[PDB]
Parts: structure tokens; sequence; C-alpha cells
């Protein structure tokens, strides 16, 4: 069954605290309507916690503590975590986007100094339900990346992700392998290749290794369901994320693999924001998307979630004034609030 | 005594490895002249090692290994290390640029998880000489930082730096407290406020605590000595780093504090590279500056060193094609080579 059914996605306390700056900035201009929308996100919108380096393994203990505090106040939470520290991470850029590199004993450090401790903390926390998104966009780079750097990282990255899955096999841990977004892998010629990559990684994870399914649109901006997708989606069978999810599940079902998705809607672009589907860095204009829900109107979509913490920069690119990746970008957080989904108030 | 006297600044092996890409690029266009200049930097030009987070404490072991291997083939090295993990680091941007935040128990984590281990490794290696640059731009942010965020961090940051000085007192450890660059703190109305900050920090490190002096121009592009400084230096008594060093040393002397500088010349801006002195991101055109030497022609300047590794990006800014901070930017590395100081050949 769906692990989110009857649960609340836990609020990310780091994100919530950083959003206090946004609440305060709206208050300094007498903008009470937007200040209150920020406070709603602070208190009621669950977001995944990104464990983007080895130092941030301590945030797993913060999330656990918060999942015990919440369920003690009467709630029934599920903690979203992002496992994201692959050696030669985001190989498309030509060099790891993170601290581990394959040429610096990265595969071993990932297994032993990153995955092992991550898996240990989740296992000691048997009372807590976890949804873990595994390595955003690694599969996309594997399927389509043609540079030597990406071509050299592919094997070791499949071993690393298979290792991760093999170490996170418990009843309270629900694994969602990332599959990028409909604009990257949802084209007719990319669905089958994506499914093949999943089978290869699952073979490496072990015979009895399972995953619940996949994640998509993490840190991206595609709509979940629309009858008016952008013109750049012309020719694609996956013009929104609900359809992308159904198309991947269809390829997965034919191979006997998992079919379920969680779809990020932390940020959704307004019509016309991107001229090209591949644009990804601090896209504007955009707005906060629909907050966490199991009411998805798609049997292969377990839940709509927030994974990227909107307001954390994607890098010094896109919207002007953008700080380095992961740094707080208050004016962007303000824009997302101004254009926020109607549920937020 | 000047700690660099009769010593060679140790090559940074990680940086030298990354430069191989540059050497390969020049070779691939038949440019032997610049390929040879890259190899000159790879084998003969010392660069500091940046210990920019807790994960990178392992690079101190790397540097010490290299120092002991150098001394085994008859050399007399001095290892440059950059101690750079202050809580709420680079406060003027509004959020720590590093992993430690004051509101996340950052002061305690800085002492116990970063300074202590740093000190343990250097005090164990009593056979190695070290030049440690302490917290680049922290004093700059303390003197001119009037935002609420910096003002809130001031107290604890002074205690943090004093703590780092207090833990690194040894005859083989030579401390240089960073004082930004002449464009920031070299103005007339800024020299005393800078000396006052150093006096306050040294009091907090204690009565018996000492530093050898200061570092400047780290990651910047100001020339060491020129009779033709850029127009934007008009009205400044510190229009080159040699004059900045003398001005600070004179202010310190009158308060009876240390005076000695080490000045980065890893990258030097060429004519017209900047229209404003505060420009800092991947400034171009620029060249590799003068390699390490103690022939400084200035009593207040212990040595010209390379601290920032030229070719590592400052951020996704300044020059087309720039990657995120710390990512290798090979076209920039080729530029620094073609415009290198005449010693490099």
């Amino acid at each position: 069954g769906n692990p989110f059914s009857g649960r609340t996605l836990l609020v990310n306390s780091d994100y919530s605290s950083k959003l206090d700056q946004t609440r305060q900035a709206f208050l300094s201009r007498g903008d009470q309507t937007n200040a209150a929308k920020v406070k709603y996100v602070q208190e009621k919108v669950g977001t995944f916690y990104w464990i983007s380096n080895i130092f941030l393994l301590r945030d797993i203990d913060v999330a656990i503590q918060n999942a015990r505090a919440a369920k003690a106040r009467g709630e029934n939470p599920i903690v979203g975590l992002v496992l994201y520290n692959l050696p030669d991470r985001d190989c498309s850029a030509g060099e790891s986007s993170g601290e581990l590199k394959l040429s610096q004993n990265g595969l071993n450090r990932y297994k032993n100094e990153y995955v092992n401790p991550f898996a240990q903390k989740l296992k000691a926390a048997s009372d807590v339900q976890f949804a873990v998104i595994l390595e955003p966009d690694a599969i996309g780079n594997m399927v389509t990346g043609t540079s030597a750097f990406c071509r050299n990282a592919r094997g070791p990255q499949q071993e690393a992700i298979g290792y991760a899955i093999s170490q996170l096999q418990a009843s309270h841990i629900h694994l969602y392998l990332d599959v990028a977004n409909g604009g990257w892998l949802g084209w007719a010629d990319k669905l089958e290749p994506t499914a093949q990559e999943v089978a290869t990684i699952l073979q490496k994870a072990g015979n009895n290794a399972k995953i619940r399914g996949f994640s998509s649109n993490v840190s991206n901006y595609n709509p979940y369901s629309t009858s008016n997708p952008p013109p750049y989606t012309s020719g694609s069978p996956s013009p929104d994320e609900s359809r992308y999810a159904t198309n991947i599940a269809n390829a997965m079902r034919q191979r006997g693999l998992p079919t379920q998705f969680i779809i990020d809607q932390s940020r959704v672009a307004l019509s016309g924001a991107r001229s090209e589907w591949g644009q990804w860095c601090n896209v504007n204009p955009a707005g906060f998307g629909q907050p966490f829900t199991t009411n998805t109107n798609n049997p292969n979509v377990d839940a709509i979630v927030w994974v990227k913490p909107g307001g954390e920069s994607d890098g010094q690119c896109g919207m002007g004034g953008a700080p380095a990746a992961g740094m707080w970008f208050d004016a962007y957080a303000q824009m997302l609030t101004q254009n926020a989904h109607d549920e937020i108030a």
C-alpha cells in the first residue's frame, strides 16, 4: 500500500526557520496577506530534508526528533529525506557538484562515510516512517549524459545507488528512486531507456532488494496536471508530471518493476517562464505549488510532496541576485509566496 | 624571525592535479610554451590548502604527508593552511557561506568539531612548519558589517577567532590573521578600525597568545607593488598591497601589536579588468602573479605567497562559463597561464 496514506509529510524545521526571514520581509512592507501565507508554510506544509553532504547527516537526527515531537502532539507523520551525495554528483557539469569524487576514493567514502551512517540512524528509528528519495537526477545523467566524465561515472554510480538501496531495506523505510522530470526522461525515446536503467540498478541492489517507486520533478517546475502545458512540450507524451508518472509506470509494469511515484510541487513555473524545457536554475516567475496530498487523481502517484525547499537557491544563475546553491534567496521565497497555490493562506 | 626564511611554500597536490587538465588543454592545441608554464606551477609553485569545512580536515593529513615527503628528498617546506569555517561565515551576504551557523550551535561546533581537531593535527606534527591563515575576510565583515545579521554575529565571531588563536600556539605554527585587502580596509578611515578589531580579538585569545601578523589579498587581484595603480584607488593611502601592509603595520606598531604580512599574488588583475575595486568574482583579464618569495622589498612583508588556487571558480559569475565556487574553471586557468608573471616558464 501507499506509505503516505493517512499520514502527514513532516515539516522541515530548517526550511521553516529560514522562511521566518520571508515572513518578516513581508511584514516590513505592511504585506500582511503574504506574511500570513509564509507562516502557513512554516507551520503546515511538509518538506523533505536534504542530506546533501556528510555534515548534514546530523539533520537526520533533527528530523527524527521532530517526527517524535509531532506524533507526541497527536499527529501521524512521515519524514521525507533526500539521499544526495553521489561521487561525481551531477556529472553533466564536468565535476562533482558535491564533496565526493570518484578519483578521490569516492565510491568507498559514499558507502562507508555516507550511506552506512544514514542507514544506521534510520534503523535505530523504528518508530518513524521514512520516505527516502534516492539521488536526484543521477538516472537522468546516466541515460542521456554523453561526456567522458559522465560516461566514466556511470558504472560506479550504479553500484553506489544499488548499494544505497541494499542498505535501506526495512518496513518503515519507503524508497523512491529519482527519475528526473518529464522534460528530461519523459520523451517517447527516453521512457524505455529509463526503465532499463532502473532494472540495471535494482539488479545491483540484490535479489530481494525492493523500492516503492520513483520521484519526479524534484527541484523542477512542471505542473502536476494541466490541460494547457507549454508549447515546448509539443511532441511529448509526458507534458505534465501526472502523465509522465503514468508513462513510466507503463514501461515499468511490462518489466515487472515498481510503478509508484511521488511528485514534487514545491515550485511550479507560470506559463511562459521558460523558453526551453531544460531551464532549471531559479526559474522565474514561479510560485509555491500544491502542498502535500494523497489526493492525486492518479493511481500510480502515491502523493504530491514538496522536495526542494523553495527559497534555497539552485546556484548563482536564473533570477538576479541569486546566491550559491543551497543559500537562502529571500526575494525568490517572496516571489514564490506572492504566486502561491490557493491552498496557502 | 620570518618563518618563511630559507623555506619553500609547499605545493598543493590537489591543485597540482587539477592543473593537469590545463596542461593537457594547452598541449592539445600544440601550445608547448603554456603547457610548460602549467607544469612549472604544478611542481614548483606552493599554494595553500583550504580547510573550508569539517570534511576537509582530512586535507591537513594530506598536506602533512606531502610536507614529510618533501623533507625526505632534502627540501625545507612550510605548509600553508587556510582555517576557514567561522560560524555565520562571510556575514555581509546575510547567511553563513559555510556549514556552521550561530543559530545552530555554531560556536560550540566550531570549537569542538573544527578548531580542536585542527589543532590536534598540527601539534602532533611538531616536525612540520605551518603558516596558517585565519579566517579570510572575517575582520573585514566585522569592521564594515552593519547589517543586522553581521551585528548579531560580531560577539561570537570574535570569541571564535580568539579561540582559534588560543588553540594554535606552538613554535612550529605561525599565525597570520586575515585583514581582507587594501580596497576594503586600506582607506584612511578604515586602518584604525581594523587595528582595533585585531586588538579586541587578541585580548580574547588571551594575554600570552600571539600571532605573527596578517594576510591580505587572499582571493583578490590587487598588485603587490606598482607605480601605476588603477584609478579607482585614487584617494586611498593603500593603492597596492605593499603599501597596504606598511599602513596596517604602522597602525599596529603604535598600539604595540604584530606587524608582519603574507600577501597573496595567486591572481593579479591586468589593466582594465575592474571598473570598481569591490569586484571579486572571476575577475578578468588576470594572470598568475609572482610565485612565492621572501624577496619582498618591504620589511613588513614576510612573504609573497599563493593562497587562492587560481583556476578554482569564485562562483557562477564574472567570466562566461564560470562554474560554482570551488569548481575547476579550466578556461580561467588557461587565461591565468597565458598572462602569467614572467617567472613562470
